[PDB]
This record gives structure tokens, C-alpha cells and sequence, in this order.
């Protein structure tokens, strides 16, 4: 709730989608290849692989996928890939 007008009801359900922290600056000119600056806190959409990651950079309008090994993973998102067994108890 920054501004005054709003639709959405205020809640915190971000929870859900993944979270990521750039530690190598990349650089890409293509739309797949997208550009960050270390420390910037990348919102990860659709996790394409264990090794490419997608997302977006919110405040410029950026979008597409980067390398792993170039971001920092924390949290990882939920598509419905797969079902595990019992993976955690919680």
C-alpha cells in the first residue's frame, strides 16, 4: 500500500513465488538473455530449469531467463512440476 488508490486487498502472498539475489552482474542484448544488477532482488516466475532461471526486473519492464551460477538461489518457485512423497513434515 504505497499510493492511495488500490484493488487488491493488502496481503503478502509473494511467499510463493521465488526468490533470487544477483552476485555476478550479467549483461544480455537478446530478449531471453536479461540483464541485472548485482543485489537486485529478482522475482522469479516460472523456474524454466535447475540451471536457467526466469523472471523479471520490476521498475524497467525487463524479462526473460539468466544462468544460475550468475544469480543466487533462496527460495525456489511451485508450478505443479512434480509430487513428492512425504517430501517434509513442516
Amino acid at each position: 500500500g504505497s499510493s492511495g488508490s488500490s484493488g487488491k486487498p493488502p496481503t503478502y502472498q509473494v511467499l510463493e513465488y521465488g526468490e533470487a539475489v544477483a552476485q555476478y552482474t550479467f549483461k544480455g542484448d537478446l530478449e531471453v538473455e536479461l540483464s541485472f544488477r548485482k543485489g537486485e532482488h529478482i522475482c522469479l516466475i516460472r523456474k524454466v530449469n535447475e540451471n536457467w532461471y526466469e523472471g523479471r526486473i520490476t521498475g524497467t519492464g525487463r524479462q526473460g531467463i539468466f544462468p544460475a551460477s550468475y544469480v543466487q538461489v533462496s527460495r525456489e518457485p511451485r508450478l505443479r512440476l512434480c509430487d513428492d512423497s512425504g517430501p517434509s513434515s513442516g
